[PDB]
């Protein structure tokens, strides 16, 4: 009853973590910006995990009996979670982005509105490819529990192609090439700024401090966006070995779980990067505590 102990851990933290996150946004109205609706959208989604995504986690991880609309659904709700945070983390990505390269059209562009419909869009994306394998992509009844029960087990309900091709690669992989390749534009570009304005007949310390604060929000979501595929690509390196690799030894269930805890983790680490990296925020949920 250990692994369940820890996994009852981290669904405490996260969700008060990023429930605090949300009410400091909601109290705070210098929190508010366009930007932070993403991150509303990666709290949330982060929220259901210590909500249902570890439970069903847990349950899964034993084995129960259900139909099959029943057994995917919680098999393949992490799988949603896990992508609405690629959309969430990618327009924080391009936001962070749009504001260093265009500042002007920035906020002609970068709307409040656009926010919504775009985080909108995001999830609804999100069901259609979380839950493909509810669409017949699956191994229900593949060479008990009884006629129309089938036995709820992850590798066993859950087709390898799917999760390797269509969802790793596709949906994981090319995203964080995207954003890798999105940062390295903004930094690029953003040390150039400094460099013109290096170059310049006047101080103007507004503009730099301006672009070294717009620098550090960029940084800090490329750091919260690097912690991801920390805490992923070790499930999905395992996944890429034993599909891939039949011969090669597949992976020990004591290993499995540390991979799948891990992914669970990731969704505690951000109402902590902000109180650290965000001076704003950590003042506002020291309010919010104390009070
Ligand atoms: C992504 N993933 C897995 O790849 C997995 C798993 N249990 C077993 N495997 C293989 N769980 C719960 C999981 O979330």
């Amino acid at each position: 009853s250990v692994y369940i102990t820890v996994e009852l851990a981290i669904a405490v933290l996260a969700i008060l973590g990023n429930v605090l996150v949300c009410w400091a946004v909601w109290l705070n109205s210098n929190l508010q910006n366009v930007t932070n609706y993403f991150v509303v959208s990666l709290a949330a989604a982060d929220i259901l995990v210590g909500v249902l995504a570890i439970p069903f986690a847990i349950t899964i991880s034993t084995g129960f009996c259900a139909a099959c609309h029943g057994c995917l659904f919680i098999a393949c709700f992490v799988l949603v979670l896990a992508q609405s945070s690629i959309f969430s983390l990618l327009a924080i990505a391009i936001d962070r982005y749009i504001a260093i390269a265009i500042p002007l059209r920035y906020n002609g562009l970068v709307t409040g509105t656009r926010a919504a419909g775009i985080i909108a869009i995001c999830w609804v994306l999100s069901f259609a490819i979380g839950l493909t394998p509810m669409l017949g992509w699956n191994n229900c009844g593949q060479p008990g529990c009884g006629e129309g029960q089938v036995a709820c087990l992850f590798e066993d309900v859950v087709p390898m192609n799917y999760m390797v091709y269509f969802n790793f690669f596709a949906c994981v992989l090319v995203p964080l090439l995207l954003m890798l390749g999105v940062y390295l534009r903004i930094f690029a570009a953003a040390r150039r700024q400094l460099k013109q304005m290096e170059s310049q007949p006047l101080p103007g310390e507004r503009a730099r401090s301006t672009l070294q604060k717009e620098v550090h929000a960029a940084k800090s979501a490329a750091i919260i966006a690097g912690l991801f595929a920390l805490c992923w690509l070790p499930l999905h390196i395992i996944n890429c070995f034993t599909f891939f690799c039949p011969d090669c030894s597949h992976a020990p269930l004591w290993l499995m779980y540390l991979a799948i805890v891990l992914a669970h983790t990731n969704s505690v680490v951000n109402p902590f990067i902000y109180a650290y990296r965000i001076r704003e925020f950590r003042q506002t949920f020291r309010k919010i505590i104390r009070s």
